[PDB]
């Protein structure tokens, strides 16, 4: 089990104001270490939160969180669930800022709620240095959903944060899950997202801010217009016909006008991976997230993402029979016969 810790800095909160947090299973023989960005959506009004905060409020508010959290998947200290990382330092941050993990500004006589993601997770960074973290040779800061937007948010704060406290030698890397999506026309008919910024103080990062310039800091959301900006090595995991995105565009015997938008779907996400040369994207319809305990039995190619992530791991030391660079063909869901089923 992880144990929790609630942040000894008490002005770093959740939305409510109640303290923000981690949960933590020290590995001390290793020095590899795993922070994961949970996720969940987000809110952009007053009116929109007080409805999360009334039927999602663990996703608003520390008051209500178990002692303990079992690590599973990615998170699991079990070599059979885990042939990647199980002897790592495990750490889950949870998701209580609904702000996609963008935000900086506290509740005061203005703000009914705090929206600080981006302080939450330099805060886990500083108080994880004096447990730890000190020694580390890797820090691989994953996360779904929301959170593997976080990922291609945040990856290059941490590593300059930890630059700039005097600890060059940790290797700060990226691992996105099921948060590179397309703003693309819906099948039946971003704005969201500009009224969020506005509303929760989001920050983006620093090259990506420069290209689109005042006012347009939404492009950064998008996976294919913020990676190339990014300097750390970042492992991009996403479904080609990925369930919120079909949410978002309205999509639910189907006939030719929506076969050819699901096909075209599948074609627009394939193209933007093209250049993402450490990459896991199968053909399958799902919402599942690498936190599952059965995540390892997915393949592309016949490689597992297991595996992809352990050649990754060996290519930042291309390699015999160990690829990084994994994306399907085939052009509709459940072509790929391993898919979740
Ligand atoms: C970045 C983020 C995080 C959580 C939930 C939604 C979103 C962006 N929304 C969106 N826009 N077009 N497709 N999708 C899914
Ligand atoms: C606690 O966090 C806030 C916001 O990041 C910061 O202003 C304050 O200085 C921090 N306190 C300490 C003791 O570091």
């Amino acid at each position: 089990d992880l144990r929790l810790h609630l942040l000894l800095n008490t002005s770093v909160t959740c939305n409510d104001g109640s303290p923000a947090g981690y949960y933590l299973k020290e590995s001390r023989g290793s020095r590899r270490w795993l922070l994961f960005l949970e996720g969940g959506w987000y809110c952009f009004n007053r009116e929109n939160c007080d409805s999360r905060y009334d039927t999602m409020r663990r996703l608003m508010s520390s008051r209500d969180w178990p002692r303990t959290r079992t690590g599973t998947g990615i998170l699991s200290s079990q070599p059979e669930e885990n042939p990647y990382w199980w002897n790592a330092n495990m750490v889950f941050i949870p998701y209580c800022s609904s702000d996609v993990w963008s935000g900086a500004s506290s509740k005061s006589e203005k703000n009914e709620y705090a929206f600080m993601g981006a302080l939450i997770i330099q805060e886990v960074v500083r108080e994880l240095l004096g447990r730890g973290l000190s020694g580390a040779k890797v820090l691989l800061l994953a996360g779904s959903s929301a959170g593997g937007t976080g990922v291609l948010l945040n990856v290059d704060r941490v590593a300059e944060q930890l630059e700039k406290l005097g600890y060059p030698a940790i290797q700060v890397r990226g691992l996105a899950d099921s948060g590179w999506f397309l703003d693309n026309k819906q099948y039946r008919h971003t704005e969201a997202i500009r009224r969020g910024i506005r509303y929760w103080n989001g920050v983006v990062p620093e090259r990506c801010r420069r290209q689109f310039q005042e006012g347009e800091e939404w492009n950064c959301f998008f996976g294919y217009k913020v990676y190339p900006t990014l300097r750390s090595p970042v492992f991009v995991v996403q479904w080609l016909f990925d369930e919120a995105q079909l949410t978002v565009d309205n999509v639910h015997p189907v006939q030719e006008g929506l076969r050819l938008y699901i096909q075209n779907l599948g074609r627009e996400l394939r193209h933007t991976l093209k250049d993402v040369p450490a990459s896991f994207a199968p053909a399958c319809l799902s919402h599942e997230i690498i936190i599952r305990s059965h995540w390892t039995d997915v393949q592309v190619k016949g490689t597992s993402l297991p595996r992809a992530l352990h050649c990754w791991d060996r290519s930042l030391h291309p390699l015999k029979g160990c690829p990084v660079h994994l994306v399907d063909s085939c052009p509709w869901p459940h072509c790929n016969p391993s898919c979740p089923t």
